[PDB]
């Protein structure tokens, strides 16, 4: 009965009944389910016995940055507290020893190593040999002025949390084109063999329920088929009218060559090799193609031992590795010199390998099996659809194992999208993502939401559903925590639907008061309170502050939900925006890229005071956006009295930062303005105006609502006069302040160029997302031109300077 309860809770959580998996009677699904369940159960068993500091590393991973301070410290299970004057260079152990001395003297009774410091009212902890200023929390307090509030949590109390959370044939390749086609009856199939993007041979071609009975033969023998060969079909009508497409692997998940009848449930729309290799689930309405794979003999793909035995036998390039037909022959000829003296040029060699020649593949695989590990940057390139081979993919994952949990988190969105390129359910990328999620609860949280947010997409629902199920087997406690989040989102959807309907029939004050009555119902107060934020599991959403909740006036009536927490103090006051009706994927991608820019800038000692707030799609055109409190749009501020509208922004800054605080607010504005000008320029984010640019009371400028990127609508560099007016401290002429700002823009731009390959590799992997503004090479080209990677640093700077000077004349 406890197993029945778990199964039904997984079905509710993942948004797909587990019985739907059994009904498909698919051995590949059944084998994934059984093998991944045991793999995830072993991880849960390993975690149950972790030491209390190891459990802390799993559950509350440290949040680190890429003088003196007062710290308030209390003990768990006590209202009494003490404020200490410690240095920002002190370790958390020095703070814990200082706190324990104050408790021993106050209790009249005479071990810091048995403790960890919790950030009050947050699932965040300060531990390890790190100075206080290297923790994101202390560093954040230092900037905002605020005093850190910490709680001494004992080892026995952390161990109580761990315990509570327990559970060949030279015959040429051929097929037989042997249902519900909807096309013009006045009019009257194209097939192709692919190994990723590359064609293995020339395309071979053929008014409802059509009968062909045609022999389709390819110019390639059955022995030359690579292990990852794809047969791609396109049903169209004779300008061209496309109807449907369908792909399939020639070998199944058990390495055996497919040799029987097949019905292909087609996806509606010429050839689409990147598209999924699984049939359309809507078998009732989709067009189908009847196909027959002839019995060529069983025949399995040769095992690694047989391949290494064949590839074992065998026998100017520096200028090529920075390609023409002759240049590809000299890369292949010196393939051993490429392995021994240019291991990082592996991808270039893989691209010139004749994948339609089995002899050439075996020799490539022979070198690959002894190739040294490559840096993470090189491994991310190998994950592209251009490299579909199973051994190349396994080598890429092996090179990605050295990723830190922080780097893994930074690239997680791309690694999830790469699952859509996978040919089989059980793959080394799924195993890697699952193992890494089960060893870090933050990774497990965002992996869950990335998969859950796409369950309404038929091409990925089975795959993503199966991975979330396996994850749930590895953490019964976390499943319950994520269920509490899903229950809140379910209520926000019902509440937002009421708001949409009510706003079309009555005034704003009236709809807002009815929203509050709906929220004040017991089922709503319960579902909306006491949860971990889906935007950030370390932020606790305690009591929903109904009186402060409202909705915004745009088409979808987004909800603005406020929360508070007595235990967290002023830092427990957090807000979330719930939006339903628009897709948040591109905003999430933009914001993660800005966050990556902020990390790269900070690694070079450049802090541009950015605000990369949370954005998380959770379902079908549904998601959450983190509220940055104490901020307002440029337009709202431009609505003390300004004699000239040009002084409004500066006057607003002055009212929030009087006396000596003004100078530091102007500086925060200048730094963040340089960062956002550079980010929007490099990413090609146009349509920036007073309604989608905001300013914080600290002076920090930030952008919101990134509806367009990569020049979709070349987006020129933008210098806005009202922003230049603040940078110049309200003066007409101030080249000393203006030119410092130009230095910030140029420094930020030159740093991004040094990591240009990282942005290109991440954006190439994101082509799997199916985002309409990141759908071809022209979109990637935009980033190559904005970062000017072909030019030297001096030419790129000169060209950036021409663009910046053009923006200043336009200002
Ligand atoms: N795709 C979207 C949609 C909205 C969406 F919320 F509008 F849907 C927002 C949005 C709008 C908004 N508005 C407030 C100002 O007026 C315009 C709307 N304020 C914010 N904030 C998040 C960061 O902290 C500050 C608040 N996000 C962003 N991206």
């Amino acid at each position: 009965r406890v197993k029945k309860l778990i199964n039904s809770q997984i079905s509710l959580l993942i948004g797909k009944g587990l019985h739907e998996f059994d009904s498909l009677r698919d051995p590949e699904v059944n084998d994934f389910r059984t093998k991944m369940r045991q793999f995830c159960e072993e991880a849960a068993a390993h975690r149950q016995q972790l030491g209390w500091v190891e459990w802390l590393q799993y559950s509350f991973p440290l949040q680190l940055e890429p003088r003196a301070l007062l710290v308030n410290v209390k003990f768990e299970g006590s209202e009494e507290s003490f404020t200490f004057q410690v240095s920002t260079k002190d370790m958390p152990l020095a703070l814990m020893a200082c706190a324990l001395r104050k408790k021993a003297t106050v209790f009249r009774q005479p071990q810091p190593e048995e403790y960890a410091l919790q950030v009050n009212g947050r699932h965040e902890y300060l531990y390890g040999n790190y100075p206080l200023c290297h923790f994101q929390y202390i560093c954040s307090c230092l900037h905002s002025g605020l005093t850190p509030h910490l709680t001494m949590v004992h080892s026995s109390s952390i161990l109580a949390m761990r315990d509570e959370q327990s559970n060949s044939l030279e015959q040429p390749f051929s097929i037989e084109l042997i249902r519900k086609v909807n096309a013009d009856e006045r009019m009257k199939v194209q097939a192709g063999l692919f190994h990723g993007n590359e064609m293995l041979c020339k395309t071979v071609s053929s008014c409802s329920e059509p009968v062909w009975k045609q022999r389709l033969e390819f110019d390639i023998s059955v022995c030359d088929l690579p292990r990852m060969a794809r047969l791609c079909f396109a049903l169209y009508a004779v300008a061209d009218c496309p109807i449907a497409w369908a792909n399939l692997m020639l070998f199944d998940y058990k390495d055996q060559l497919k040799t029987g009848e097949r019905c292909l449930y087609m996806w509606p729309s010429l050839l689409n090799p990147a598209g999924t290799v699984r049939g359309n689930p809507n078998t009732e309405s989709a067009a189908a193609l009847v196909i027959y794979l002839p019995e060529v003999a069983p025949v399995y793909f040769p095992a690694l031992e047989k391949i290494l035995e064949l590839g074992r036998h065998g026998e100017l390039r520096e200028i090529l590795e920075r390609l023409y037909e002759h240049e590809k022959d000299l890369v292949w000829k010196m393939r051993h010199e490429v392995q021994e003296h240019f291991p990082e040029a592996l991808a270039r060699l893989l691209l010139v390998t004749k994948w339609n020649k089995h002899e050439d593949v075996a020799q490539m695989l022979y070198l690959l099996c002894s190739w040294p590990e490559l840096p993470v940057l090189s491994a991310l390139e190998l994950l592209d659809f251009s490299f579909p081979d199973c051994y190349v993919g396994s080598f890429a994952i092996k090179s990605l194992r050295k990723l830190t949990d922080d780097e893994l988190f930074q690239y997680l969105l791309q690694l999830v999208q790469v699952l859509k390129y996978e040919s089989y359910l059980d793959c080394e990328l799924t195993k890697f993502l699952l193992g890494r999620a089960l060893a870090n609860r933050k990774i497990g949280h965002f992996l869950f939401w990335h998969l859950r947010s796409e369950m309404h997409v038929p091409s990925v629902a089975l795959r993503f559903g199966l991975i979330m199920e396996a994850y749930c087997r590895g953490s019964t406690h976390h499943m319950k925590v994520l269920m509490k989040q899903g229950e809140a989102l379910s209520k926000l959807k019902a509440l937002n639907d009421f708001v949409k309907v009510s706003s079309q029939k009555t005034t704003k004050p009236q709809t807002k008061e009815m929203m509050h009555m709906c929220m004040r119902q017991e089922t709503y107060m319960e579902a909306l309170s006491h949860l971990q934020s889906p935007l950030d599991p370390s932020t606790l959403l305690e009591e929903v502050c109904v009186e402060q909740c409202t909705f915004m006036d745009s088409k979808m009536k987004p909800l603005w939900i406020m929360y508070s927490s007595e235990e967290a103090g002023s830092a427990g006051n957090v807000g979330i925006i719930f939006k339903n009706g628009d897709d948040l994927r591109q905003d999430m991608l933009t914001l993660q890229m800005i966050q990556l820019m902020d990390v790269l800038w900070k690694q070079e000692g450049l802090d541009l005071r950015m605000t990369p707030y949370g954005c998380l799609p959770t379902g079908d055109r549904t998601g959450l956006i983190e509220v940055v409190l104490h901020s307002d749009t440029i337009a709202n501020i431009q609505l003390a009295t300004a004699a000239f509208n040009k002084d409004a922004l500066l006057n607003w800054l002055k009212s929030k930062n009087p006396g000596e605080a003004l100078d530091r607010a102007i500086e925060e504005f200048t730094l963040s303005c340089a960062g956002y000008c550079v980010a929007t320029y490099v990413l090609g984010i146009g349509d920036r105006h007073s309604d989608n640019i905001m300013i914080r009371e600290s002076g920090q400028l930030f952008h919101i609502d990134f509806g367009h990127f990569l020049g979709n609508f070349r987006v020129p560099f933008i210098l806005t006069y009202d922003f230049v007016h603040v940078i110049q401290q309200g003066k007409t002429n101030n080249s000393e302040k203006f030119e410092r700002f130009r230095g910030y823009c140029e420094r930020a731009y030159t740093i991004l160029r040094r990591h240009g390959l990282l942005f290109l590799h991440l954006f190439a992997l994101m082509r799997a997302a199916g985002l309409p503004e990141l759908s071809c090479s022209k979109d990637i080209q935009y980033l190559k031109d904005s970062l000017a990677l072909g030019k030297t640093e001096e030419e790129a700077l000169k060209h950036f300077r021409v663009k910046f000077n053009e923006a200043l004349r336009e200002s």
